[PDB]
């Protein structure tokens, strides 16, 4: 017997109803800027995959972000580019404002809008109760976006969030990873952070869908409320699962790889063992309770399930409890 397949319970068929043109990046044929617009001002970082910098449009005086890509494979690129034109001038979603190429090293560059950012490790231990509602409320209205257009992000995680703290201003950045989402396609596991990584990731089940970013920004927000950065610390992939199984229990875990007829990697079976579901009050503590309420807990636990078909959709997130007041001050 192999693994029982699933799809998506909101967005199944969005990609099957859009001309195939929309999904198949492959044969996307990219469009060029010219190189001498950009010039390079300072290094913002480095990668495995690109280099990114600070730079200035010589044509208009505007500070935009140069990420120029390492050598990877064409259909990559294509993906990335495809995927954040259809998302563009989707809510709190980066702008791709072009793509330039050297014409010497022949080197693709992707030129983004520029974020003035607070950098993380900064900016959450200032950050209050109604900061957090906020802010996951602006991230929400962008995955629920790029849901909707048949994309699941794949890295959602603090550093791939851009904030401008002093405008309330908030970008998901990072789109590299982002695949399309098609009904029966088995996708690589290999992906996302260790520590954001889903329970579907860490047992190999391949028919995934949105709902892993779910997974991804309910592990943020356990680190946002209790002041634990990571909050699932995992020493490898497979002791990622025993972190997991620690606070969620083995019986909700068991009972998922039966679901799905999971074939379990032998390396777990001793590794796993007993472990009941503990509850949230134990992560909190003098220094973080001004952060975590009945609600924000109730919020959490409706994310962080195994089973991805039982975790909240980002629009039903978006009605939650958590966000009343959020939403009462947008109007
Ligand atoms: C371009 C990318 O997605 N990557 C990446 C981005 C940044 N930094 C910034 C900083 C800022 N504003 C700060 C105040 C200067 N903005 N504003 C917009 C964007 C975008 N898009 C952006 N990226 C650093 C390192 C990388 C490394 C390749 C990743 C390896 N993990």
């Amino acid at each position: 017997s192999g693994p029982v397949p699933s799809r998506a319970r909101v967005y199944t068929d969005v990609n099957t109803h859009r001309p195939r043109e929309y999904w198949d990046y492959e044969s996307h044929v990219v469009e060029w800027g010219n190189q001498d617009d950009y010039q390079l001002v300072r290094k913002l970082g480095r990668g495995k995959y690109s280099e990114v910098f600070e730079a200035i449009n010589i044509t208009n005086n505007e500070k935009v972000v140069v990420k120029i890509l390492k050598p990877v494979k064409k259909k990559k690129i294509k993906r990335e580019i495809k995927i954040l034109e259809n998302l563009r001038g989707g809510p709190n979603i980066i702008t791709l404002a072009d793509i330039v190429k050297d014409p010497v090293s022949r080197t693709p560059a992707l030129v983004f809008e520029h974020v003035n950012n607070t950098d993380f490790k900064q900016l959450y231990q200032t950050l209050t109760d109604y900061d957090i509602r906020f802010y996951m409320y602006e991230i929400l209205k962008a995955l629920d976006y790029c849901h909707s257009m048949g994309i699941m992000h794949r890295d959602v995680k603090p550093h791939n969030v851009m904030i401008d703290h002093e405008h309330r201003k908030l970008r998901l950045i990072d789109w590299g990873l982002a695949e399309f989402y098609h009904p029966g396609q088995e996708y690589n596991v290999r992906v996302a952070s260790r520590y954001f990584k889903g329970p579907e990731l860490l047992v190999d089940y391949q028919m995934y869908d949105y709902s892993l970013d779910m997974w991804s920004l309910g592990c943020m927000l356990a680190s946002m409320i209790f002041r634990k950065e990571p909050f699932f610390h995992g020493h490898d992939n497979y002791d990622q699962l025993v972190r997991i199984a620690k606070v969620l229990g083995t019986e909700d875990l068991y009972d998922y790889i039966d679901k799905y007829n999971i074939e379990l990697d032998p390396r777990f079976n001793d590794i796993l063992g007993r472990h009941s579901r503990k509850r949230w009050e134990r992560f909190v503590h003098s220094e973080n309770q001004h952060l975590v309420s009945p609600e924000a807990l109730d919020f959490l636990d409706k994310l962080l399930r195994y089973d991805h078909q039982s975790r909240l959709t980002a629009r039903e997130a978006m009605e939650h409890p958590y966000f009343y007041t959020v939403v009462k001050d947008q109007a």
